[PDB]
DNA sequence: TTAATTAATTATAATTAATTATTAATTAATTATTAATTAATTA
């Protein structure tokens, strides 16, 4: 009746490209999945929607993309995932890199440089250091890299069971 | 459906400007005295 898996991704990039199939494939294993498309903006952080499901989730599974560092709504939300995780280690994180190196995520260089080249003219000089401290630790856990040739279909089946193995056996 | 105003939101790109680099290549000049046999002479 509650949520056992909570996703997070980019807007226009992978909302129909691949994450959509995983939502439809996952529902075939009899588990309730949460994905959201509402652009929020109704304020700066909504409570009864995101904040509710965050504490209700069980396996936070982000999906870092190529342009995941531009939306001013994703990063600060990810800062709430990995922060809540460090307080109670009962839950886990299974990131999935996508079309990007597992090196442009630990130092925000490469395809993120100019993203933080303009993000530094608006916000505080400490809030940005809060993101780069949280975004870094995500790029150290285990994760299926998806190269240019790997099957966008076989990976889904392999990763889904790893989410279903931690539920049946508990 | 249009025109018009207000309110926000999202973009990368181009140019100018500066610092930062031992390497590429030839020229030129100096420096390296044996290798080697031949010729001549001597023990």
């Amino acid at each position: 009746v509650e949520y056992d898996v909570f996703l997070s991704f980019r807007g226009p990039d992978t909302r129909k490209q691949f994450t959509d199939f995983l939502y439809h494939f996952l529902c075939y294993y009899k588990i309730h999945t949460f994905r959201d498309d509402d652009e929020l903006r109704k304020g700066k952080e909504i409570g009864p929607n995101l904040l509710r499901a965050i504490d209700q989730s069980k396996i936070y599974v982000p999906i870092i993309s190529s342009g995941y560092a531009d939306s001013k709504w994703c990063l600060m939300e990810l800062a709430e995932i990995v922060r809540r995780q460090e307080e109670d280690p009962r839950r886990i994180i299974l990131p999935i890199f996508y079309m990007v190196d597992p090196s442009d995520v630990r130092h925000q260089t490469g395809c993120y440089k100019k993203a933080f080249r303009k993000h530094a003219n608006k916000f505080d000089g400490q809030t940005i250091q809060n993101w780069k401290d949280a975004l870094k630790k995500v790029g150290d856990l285990k994760g299926w890299h998806i190269g240019k040739d790997d099957e966008q279909g076989a990976i889904a089946d392999k990763v889904s069971a790893d989410i279903w193995s931690h539920i049946s056996k508990e």
